[PDB]
This record gives structure tokens, C-alpha cells and sequence, in this order.
């Protein structure tokens, strides 16, 4: 379905594959506005949300409501813009507010967008709406496609530089305007002291950039390593699972989107170090533990209501799919009851990636007087030293690096491992 | 691209998309063997895709063989073809890896003009609808829980049907639970035979991929693969995941049913992963298989797969060459006779597990576990002598170990120079 679907009479579903400038976030929203519908719009980034917002007011004289995280404007337009965060902070779907809902990006796997999408699937037909759109340029299983403007030539081993086992001539960096990508912030530029190049701020030159630089600078050519580092759970049983990196082959949202910074209306060339990428469409149960880890951080969800939200994420065609853990990781927070608020304050405050988990191995921590897992930054919230030096950290989970000695043997270590027994396969 | 590559003047790798439901490479090596050109055409298997019918060797312009045999010919011979087809090319396992990697390295050299990477399942391909077969998704309600989600009993009870599972173990416990149920259920699964009535009364087969005709087929969605770990206790783990299926593996087991009559396809889930990606596990099964029958360094497994990755088109894989060089390169005086018997027994790992057991018999040390695995070291007691000097993790670990030996330094140290 390539084309903005029209308005059924009664609910439906409705898969809109279409091009980035195809507007999916401003025509589209427009068309059915024109029409007489209300419409919402969501969007993973907050910077997305608040740049449609402006974009229809200065392109096209509607001033949208426009709800995000850190800020919300409401003008009474049929048309609203809004992260998918702060959607589910606005209790997800509220009566008879929208007719047409759209998901854009609705190929992202992050966790708003995992849990958000989900949550209109369940409830959008309850609280009113005849239609929900699940819009993406790049729907699961897509490759990156020629592109017109950008001329793509493999690095060889021969040239000047050590790229990830290949070479580039800085002939072909120098000079103009030149982008690089690589995995990590170390090597993005112990790429180096290598030798006009760096790393907010530049107006000839090249840029060695890691996935931070967001898309939307000139540029006469893209450099890529093809790789990127992504989160991942293991179920390392010492004694329960671990949140960690890996270092995988980039996929084609990311290579396209690298790709993308160059050719931009003038001719670009494009320089990679691997011909290949990992189709779209997957994601990491890690991702699961987070929905689970915000439900209960932000959202006041028990995780029996994240549940059915994920559960009907999971029972729709044509999203990313995942490992089933969802009766896994809704049975790991369920059992992490009486919680300390003020670390969850605070965790939630610091915007560490899992707060709700960071939080409650602080509580326990503290409740047992011992020390957590190590004196990472994510541990702040026991600034409490000597009360709790006291011996092994009982841990529950591997959230980073342990430097401590730990026990294995807490009641809800334990319960951790019942659930892995319960609710994991083979 | 969906049709034949002209034959090129200078050496080309082409890539050609067959149709959706194609079979095996037929009507393109005719096509160009008509032209005047010796073809040779390369498979997993030559044996007919229906499973009945002539090997595709059957009796020539057209030489017919596996990727197996290939690599165990020692490669492309002399200038014995003009044309060598990649059938299947999607393969992702072991021997397609090395055996299409050699191609690539070795046509141009060997006087090919064309090398064509042939499949119906390039990377990115999804599952697409059959027109013989109505796909009924699993409900929460019925008899038999099945993965999250249940089977009413009527939808199976009478009639023949095919229910995929992921492991033997829950092939064996459904089953059961069906024939308490009255239903008469037949389990199948690597090291059975015929068990499942080829009489053609009413039957549900519970079986893994291991795996007559069927009127519906039930799958779980999901499949074990073999995966490493890079998991520092001490160095890596070659262990099993199990993840949703991908497009090929969906397709399989539907295609089980609606084969001349109409169909029912009941699934778990609407998704796949999509196909396209292999493991780095598979990297180090070539490195083994190349030492252990091939005769292959591993500088020269180095140079075939590094062909392969740097054709564009195919399944990707994280780039770990250096790496498992790098450890195969360490892994010097293997015991011989050891080799012969995990070579014989079919180990997934003959090398590795033949190595790990020649450091036991010269550190005299008892081996990791007692799993049949390694048998070669049924000299049991010579040496009970505790720990065993643990290099890599091929399985689970029931003795205690040391993991002080200098062999077990040099593959962390790999790890670490070698992997980002
Ligand atoms: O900033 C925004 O506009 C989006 C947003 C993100 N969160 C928190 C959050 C973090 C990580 C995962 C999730 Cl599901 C939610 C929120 C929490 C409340 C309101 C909005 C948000
Ligand atoms: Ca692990
Ligand atoms: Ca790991």
C-alpha cells in the first residue's frame, strides 16, 4: 500500500510504504485534515516532532498542537505531532480525540516507538479512531536501493589509511567535503590525532562522525565503515542475563541513511568498506526489558498492561519482529516489587538506559547495607558509602561491568532464575 | 535481476533472481549450454527438490554437482568450464559458504567468463502469500497450548496435519499431550525412520525440520540456530539460540501442505526475520572444515571467504577472518588418530573438538564433559587428573578447569587484537 489509504467507514489497519519526502509526516497528515478528520501523528524523535511543527507553520500557514517530552503546544488544529513517548505519557489513547492516527517510522525499534505502536494497535479502535497508519520508507526486509545521484565505489586495501581492514587514498578526501562513519567514539576519531577533520560545530573539510550526527551539512561524499554497535541481552546465567553491546554489520536503515548525507540534490560518491548490510526488521529482546523497564518507570504500567500493549505489537503483520519474551520479562519485573521511589527519581533524572532496573538493584543494595556492582556513574544514587562498603553485592543482573564481589543467592536472584527456567525455550 | 545474464566478454559475477516458486537451476543452464558453452551447475544437494524423482546428475554441456563435492575436487579444475552457476546461493551453511567463496576466488583464474550467484531468495526476502494455502492465525483459545498461543483439537482431530516445533524434547511432550487426547500423534526428529503412517489414514506428525502429504501444517515460527558467544570463560562458546524463523524456513514448512489440494496454514506468529544474515559460527566451521578435510591453511580459507564477502549480494556476516585465522593458525600438533574419530562421528567441530582433546592427552587431563562427543579419550583413566585445560567452550562444562594453558592465552589474545 504505497499511496495514503482513504478513510474506511469502520476501523482497519492500514500499511503505508512510501519515500521519505513522499511527506508522509506533512502531506499526508494535511490530506486528511483537509478532509475533516482529525489526525495524530507520531514520531520516535522529539527533534522530528518539533520540526513538522514548524515546518507547517511556516510552509503552510497550520499551526499544529505539537506534544513532546519537554514541551507541548496546543492550538486546537485538527492536526497534532507527537513522540511516541510522550503519547504513552498522555495515557496512550484518549476517547474520542482522533480519527486517524499515524505511526510514522514505524520500522523503528526503539522502545517508545516498540511500546508506543503497540498501544494504539490496542487501543486505538476503543477510543474511536476508524484508521491507523503504519508508515516507513523501509519496511522489514529491505534493502538499500541504487541511488540515482550517489555514485557507490568500494574501498580497496590500498590507500594511505587503516579503515577497519581496508584503505581510503585521501586522494579522495582531500580536499571538499567529506562525511566518515565510524562503529564507536573512540576510534570515530582515534580515526585520530590522525592529522582538517574532527568529531557542533562546522560550517573543506571532513567530518568523522559516529550515528549521533542526525540526519538533515554539505557533503561531496560519504565514507562508511558498515558497522554499528547495538544493544543486546544475554541470558549469561552468572546468575541471571546481561545487558551488553555487540558490534554487528550495519543494516539497510542505516546504510541508506549513511549513504543518504551525500548526493543531496548534487552528485555525491559513496565509499564502503563491506558491499553488504543485514536486511530491516528485527530487533533485540534487550528491547522488550526496556518497554517493561519504562512501563514502570514512566507510565505507571503494571507489566501485565505493557503485555497485552506488546502482545498486540507482536500480533500485527509487517512490524519488526523479535524473540517472544514477553512472558519472560513481564514475570522479571513483576517480581521487583517495593521499589525505592527516590532512586527511581533520581535514575529517571540521570537518563540511564534502564532505570527502573538501575533503581531496584540500588534498592536492594541499600536494604541489604552492601554495595553495588561496581561505582559507575549509573550508581550515584548510593552516595551512602560506608553504611553499605558492607561485602558482596547481591546481584540481581548485569546491567555493566561488576567490579565488586557479589553474592548469588537474594530471593529475587532466585526469582530471576525461576522466571528464565519458566518462561525461556528449549 | 529476474532474467539471464548475457554471457559477458570479459570474466563477470551476475546475480539472477529466479522465480518465487522456482526449482533447482534447469531452464538457465540450458539456455546457455544451447549457446555452445560448457556449464558447470552447483548445488547443496542434486537430489530432486521434490525428494522423488532423478538425481540432477542423471545423464554433456551441463555438469551437475554440490558445493561439497567441489570443494572435496579441490576446486575449479584447470579450464574445464565456461559457466558456473551458484544455485541456491542463499545457503548459509558451512560448505555453500566455502564452497561459492571458492568459486569466486578461483573462476576468473581458471578460465570461467561468468560466474552466476543464483536464487529465489536473495537478501531481504519475505514470505509470500500461496495462492493454494488460507493462513489462519493461532488464537488463545483451545485444548492444546501451543507456544503461547493454543490448537482447538477440532481443527486437527480427523484428517492429516504437520506440526513443526522447534526442539525434539517439545515434539515428544506434544505428541504425548495429543495422544492423551485421543488424537493419534506421531513424533519425528533426527534418528527416527518411517514411524509417521505412510498409510494415509488420519495422523498428526510432530516433528523439527528434520523433516507424504499433509491438510494443514501448524509451526511454531521459530527454529534453533547455532551461534558463538564471545563470552570470556576463558575465550569463546559455540552454543544455540532460538529466534524467529526467517522467510526460507517459513516458506518450507508451509509449502509442507496445500501441495495439489487446498491448504491450511495455522501459525504463532505474523513475522519472520527476514533472510540474509549468517553467523560468525559458521565463519569458524569453515576454518575447520578447511583443516579438517579440505587440507586447506587457514591463510587459504582466509583468501575464499574473503571472495565471498567482498561480493556483493550475499548473506552477511561480521568480518571475523583475522580472527579465526588467527586461532586455527595456533592450533598446531593436533593429534592425527583424534582427528580421524570426531571426523568419523560426525562432530560439528572435528578440529576444535580433536584439538581440545589432543591438549588433554598431552596435558594427560580428562576432557570437559562426557557427552559422547569425546569419545576419542576412552583411555578414561591414564588420566582422571582433574582440571581440564578448557580452550574454548564447544558444549557444557561438567569438569572443574584451569584455564592456564598457553593455547587457551593465544586465542584470548586473538580476541583481543582481532575483534574490534
Ligand atoms: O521526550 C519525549 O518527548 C519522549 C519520551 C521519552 N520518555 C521516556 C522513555 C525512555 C525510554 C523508553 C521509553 Cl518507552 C520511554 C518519555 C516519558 C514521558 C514523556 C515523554 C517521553
Ligand atoms: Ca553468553
Ligand atoms: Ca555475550
Amino acid at each position: 500500500n504505497s499511496s495514503p489509504p482513504a478513510v474506511p467507514q469502520s476501523f482497519q489497519v492500514a500499511h503505508l510504504h512510501a519515500p521519505t519526502g513522499s511527506g508522509k509526516s506533512t502531506k499526508v497528515p494535511a490530506a486528511y485534515a483537509a478532509q475533516g478528520y482529525k489526525v495524530l501523528v507520531l514520531n520516535p524523535s522529539v527533534a522530528a516532532t518539533l520540526g513538522f511543527g514548524a515546518y507547517m507553520s511556516k510552509a503552510h500557514g497550520v499551526d499544529p498542537n505539537i506534544r513532546t517530552g519537554v514541551r507541548t503546544i496546543t492550538t486546537g488544529s485538527p492536526i497534532t505531532y507527537s513522540t511516541y513517548g510522550k503519547f504513552l505519557a498522555d495515557g496512550g489513547c484518549s476517547g474520542g480525540a482522533y480519527d486517524i492516527i499515524i505511526c510514522d517510522e514505524c520500522h523503528s525499534t526503539d522502545a517508545t516507538s516498540i511500546l508506543g505502536i503497540g498501544t494504539v494497535l490496542d487501543q486505538a479502535e476503543t477510543a474511536g479512531a476508524r484508521l491507523v497508519v503504519l508508515a516507513t520508507a523501509t519496511p522489514p526486509g529491505s534493502v538499500t536501493v541504487s541511488h540515482p545521484n550517489i555514485e557507490e565505489v568500494a574501498l580497496s586495501t590500498t590507500g594511505e589509511i587503516p579503515f577497519y581492514g581496508k584503505a581510503i587514498p585521501l586522494e579522495v578526501i582531500k580536499g571538499g567535503r567529506h562525511l566518515i562513519f565510524c562503529h564507536s567514539k573512540k576510534k570515530c576519531d582515534e580515526l585520530a590525532a590522525k592529522l582538517n577533520a574532527v568529531a557542533s560545530v562546522i560550517p573543506d573539510v571532513v567530518v568523522v562522525s559516529t550515528d549521533a550526527l542526525m540526519t538533515g551539512g554539505d557533503f561531496d561524499s560519504v565514507i562508511d565503515c558498515n558497522t554499528c554497535v547495538t544493544q543486546t541481552v544475554d541470558f549469561s546465567l552468572d546468575p541471571t542475563f546481561t545487558i551488553e553491546t555487540t558490534t554487528l554489520p550495519q543494516d539497510a536503515v542505516s546504510r541508506t541513511q549513511r549513504r543518504g548525507r551525500t548526493g543531496r540534490g548534487k552528485p555525491g560518491i559513496y565509499r564502503f568498506v563491506a558491499p553488504g548490510e543485514r536486511p530491516s526488521g528485527m530487533f533485540d529482546s534487550s528491547v522488550l526489558c526496556e518497554c517493561y523497564d519504562a512501563g514502570c518507570a514512566w507510565y505507571e504500567l503494571m507489566p501485565a498492561e505493557t503485555t497485552v500493549r506488546l502482545r498486540a505489537y507482536m500480533n500485527t503483520p509487517g512490524l519488526p519482529v523479535c524473540q517472544d519474551h514477553l512472558e519472560f520479562w513481564e514475570g522479571v519485573f513483576t517480581g521487583l516489587t517495593h521499589i525505592d521511589a527516590h532512586f527511581l527519581s533520581q535514575t529517571k533524572q540521570s537518563g540511564e538506559n534502564f532505570p527502573y532496573l538501575v533503581a531496584y538493584q540500588a534498592t536492594v543494595c541499600a536494604r541489604a547495607q552492601a554495595p553495588p556492582p561496581s561505582w559507575d556513574q549509573m550508581w550515584k544514587c548510593l552516595i551512602r558509602l560506608k553504611p553499605t562498603l558492607h561485602g558482596p553485592t547481591p546481584l540481581l543482573y548485569r546491567l555493566g561491568a561488576v567490579q565488586n564481589e557479589v553474592t548469588l543467592t537474594h530471593p529475587i536472584t532466585k526469582y530471576i532464575m525461576t522466571c528464565m527456567s519458566a518462561d525461556l525455550e528449549v
